[PDB]
């Protein structure tokens, strides 16, 4: 665009860390542990080139099923590290579904992924909820139907 304006993320290199000894990204509240890996999950069905993979079928009739896998690996990085960024993570993303749909995929989809996950950390550490909330409800209509729009792309 010809100007600046507000994004979907922070600046796509956004990035959380433990907060002077924890060790670890995984809350002390069961509230903020649970709700960080519902919140992860929402991203990874927002990533396009995950939704096509299981649509077009390039892998085995499971692949309604290895994209709960997809989730599972991201949140362990959160429960192995005392910090995470959107850098590794979009490797993780590419990795994990190449080893399940060998898309060698560089279209750069998992980028706006990424940051959106460590998004999550951050509205589970404010209580406010606000997103893992709302794409758990907007989410409902992706599977019922199987329901898609354009608009979850970057506004450029």
């Amino acid at each position: 665009s010809g100007s600046h304006m507000s994004t979907q993320y922070i600046d796509e290199t956004a990035f959380v860390q433990a907060e002077q000894g924890k060790t670890n990204l995984m809350f002390s509240d069961e509230k903020q542990q649970a709700r960080f890996e519902l919140g992860v999950s929402m991203v990874i069905y927002k990533w396009d080139a995950l939704d096509v993979a299981v649509e077009n079928s390039w892998g085995g009739p499971d692949s309604a099923e290895k994209r709960d896998w997809i989730t599972g690996i991201v949140v362990d990085l959160f429960k192995n590290e005392k910090v995470v960024d959107a850098a590794l993570i979009e490797e993780t993303l590419l990795y994990a579904m190449i080893d399940e749909f060998e898309t060698n995929v560089e279209d750069d989809s998992a980028l706006p992924i990424a940051v959106e996950v460590i998004n999550i950390y951050n509205d589970c550490f404010n209580l406010n909820y606000n997103k893992v909330e709302k794409l758990y409800l907007e989410w409902q209509e992706k599977q019922r139907t199987k329901k898609s729009k354009r608009v979850v792309h970057i506004e450029g």
